[PDB]
């Protein structure tokens, strides 16, 4: 018989521990539908900070819903248009630190980490286990504005990416090899994007424009593209989730603090997307996106961004 115990409480959210195991997130207003999100893993506080950005997204579009008095709107896949449910695709729980991160600089206040727009693109990429090498090469510096920094580069054009070494979790056991092949697809991956590194107190961040161009020109994905929410209404945006998700497409999904990123690789029947946040695992499970509608430019929901078109070629 499951039960809910409180963990952790705010104003518009408490997260509830399951006896059962796992735990959910749920709001208590008219406006709002009660359960925002929910997980298989046990609740255990982490710095996921992707996750902490949709909790501060969250918080404000159910205050803003109540100032306004405005219901949420909730948005479920049509099974007429789309496939009735897409359970979680990735098999993976990667990260940005050890040893995602090995082939990173050093630094006196620990080593640069991945990003998370990083850590999404490998995450996806390892799903399609493509492309077998990439092309041309490619250096960023650290630290970012500087020119004459130190350089971190990559040569896709010569890298077969080690797909068959590639763990689906680095947090126990592992060999060098496999240590290897993900932190040289995290490398990659990063240097694609444009990154801006910095070490685990500052984060590494990108935008989701330059993860889209590399994606094209470093890793030969011709069909990807980078939109932004913003120019969508809720019903156009999950309608893109749906449909890309039916066709066995995991997102690349976040926004600019080194900004949030994480993959969707699911729906279930109300429309709750499957999340991958790219923590190692941490608190991944289903979450609410379509009640997310952007504000001001300057809001927490402002920052949606997506790159889709990533996929192997026919």
């Amino acid at each position: 018989a499951n039960q809910l115990r409180e963990l952790k409480q705010t104003h518009t959210y408490t997260v509830f521990g399951y006896t059962d195991g796992g735990f959910a997130v749920i709001s208590a207003d008219d406006l709002a539908p009660e359960l925002l999100g929910v997980s298989e893993s046990n609740f255990v506080e982490t710095d996921n900070p992707s996750f902490k950005w949709w909790l501060k997204a969250i918080d404000e579009v159910i205050t803003n819903a109540v100032k306004s008095n405005k219901p949420l709107n909730v948005i479920k896949p049509d099974p007429s248009k789309y496939a009735a449910e897409v359970s979680t695709l990735l098999t993976t729980t990667w990260g940005q630190q050890m040893p995602y991160n090995k082939l990173l600089p050093k630094t006196k206040k620990g080593r640069l980490i991945t990003g998370a727009v990083a850590t999404a693109t490998a995450q996806v990429l390892n799903y399609f286990k493509y492309p077998v090498r990439g092309i041309g090469s490619h250096t960023v510096h650290y630290p970012a504005n500087d020119p004459s920094g130190v350089a971190i580069s990559a040569d896709f054009g010569n890298t077969t990416y080690d797909w068959a070494n590639m763990k689906d979790n680095y947090s126990g056991n592992y060999t060098e090899a496999e240590a290897n092949a993900v932190a040289t697809l995290m490398l990659h991956c990063g240097v694609a994007s444009e990154m801006q590194y910095g070490g685990p107190n500052e984060g590494s961040g990108a935008y989701m424009t330059d993860c889209a161009a590399g994606l094209r020109t470093y890793f030969g994905f011709t069909d990807a593209e980078y939109i932004t929410r913003a120019n969508y209404t809720d019903e156009q945006w999950m309608d893109i989730v749906f449909s890309e998700l039916t066709k066995g497409h995991p997102l690349i999904y976040g926004g600019v603090d080194a900004g949030h990123a994480f993959v969707i690789d699911g729906y279930n029947k109300a429309g709750l997307v499957s999340v991958n946040w790219g923590w190692n695992g941490d608190v991944d499970g289903y979450y609410k996106i379509d009640l997310l509608n952007p504000g001001n430019m300057y809001s927490f929901t402002a920052e949606q961004d997506m790159v889709r078109g990533v996929y192997g070629k026919p």
